[PDB]
């Protein structure tokens, strides 16, 4: 049987005074989520510090959600991003950033007007903080230009935004819905040659122009990784040079696989690749009609092609 409650009418007015009170305080904080809010340093522990923020109102700044270098004296005011409110916590119960990309992207909301009326939209942003970024911008507004909007008068504005980082250097770059042309954009200062975009894989495998090696990479992989964590796609990058090779490489081997796990000879498979069949998955699952335009295949033939071509899709999968 279900317990029957007793309380005292005091007991009811006060408990139901205190919930609306603190559903109204938790309410509040959940409408800056997202926002840069400014705190004043209180203790500076050994993994985090704490902020106030006015009204008995305490914030945290862990370790992993602060700059590289950054050192903080009790007292200091430092602005961040409140990320994450949680209302039946023991502990903190508000938690600030200045590391996650949320913090570059709203630094730019404040120094650039344009991103505050949504008039220019920042479509992505990747962080190496205290060190590097990559962040992307566009406009559906044909009398804005979006990158210098968010570098300013002679840099000013990105400079601004910099210097609240800590020095840390922002590449700002245009959006584009073409993957391979954003990747480009992205890869900047860098001088792409060529790109091969692999869209079965998601990757993509990047050609660079001699002397523009060091740069493309970037110290530490640096650049390449921002590139890759901006756009989404897995970036290989190599010389002119070293991607032809590998699409010979890669040629054969498309060859290969259908002689080994279709059990045809080579000129056959040669066939099947120039007709546009390259994947053991394509084979498998092509409309049987596709197939009938290579002449000196008949039905039956493309019907055993098929039954192969799926037997060793789950060979290969199961190895
Ligand atoms: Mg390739």
């Amino acid at each position: 049987f279900d317990r029957i409650t007793t309380q005292t009418a005091k007991q009811v007015i006060v408990q139901k005074v205190r919930e609306a009170e603190r559903a109204m305080v938790v309410d509040q904080f959940r409408e800056h989520e997202g926002e840069i809010i400014t705190g004043v340093v209180k203790k500076v522990n050994r993994d985090n510090i704490s902020l106030d923020l006015g009204n008995n109102a305490e914030a945290v700044i862990l370790r992993e959600d602060m700059l590289p270098r950054e050192n903080f004296r009790p007292g200091d005011r430092v602005r961040g991003v409140l990320y994450s409110v949680r209302p039946e916590a023991r502990g903190a119960q508000l938690f600030v950033t200045r590391s996650k990309p949320e913090m570059l992207i709203e630094l730019f909301r404040i120094e650039v007007p344009e991103i505050g009326e949504e008039v220019i939209e920042i479509k992505a942003a990747a962080r190496d903080p205290g060190s590097r970024a990559k962040i992307a911008v566009k406009t559906n507004d044909k009398r804005i230009d979006p990158v210098g909007a968010c570098v300013g008068m002679r840099g000013a504005r990105v400079q601004a935004v910099s210097t609240e980082l800590g020095g840390e250097r922002i590449d700002i770059v245009l959006w584009d819905d073409n993957p391979a042309q954003f990747v480009i954009n992205a890869m900047a200062p860098a001088d792409v040659a060529s790109i091969v975009v692999d869209e079965d894989k998601h990757t993509m495998d990047i050609a660079v122009e001699a002397g523009n090696l060091a740069q493309a990479i970037g110290r530490n992989g640096q650049n390449v990784r921002l590139a890759s964590q901006l756009s989404g796609w897995e970036l290989n990058v190599m010389t002119v040079d070293d991607l032809q090779a590998k699409h010979q490489a890669e040629a054969h081997a498309a060859i290969d696989t259908f002689t080994k796990y279709l059990d045809i000879d080579e000129d056959f498979a040669t066939v099947l690749v120039e007709e546009g069949f390259s994947t053991l998955e394509e084979l498998a699952y092509v409309p049987m009609k596709e197939l009938l335009e290579i002449e000196g295949l008949d039905e039956p033939t493309v019907e055993a092609l098929r039954e192969r071509a799926k037997n060793a899709l789950a060979t290969i999968a199961q190895a």
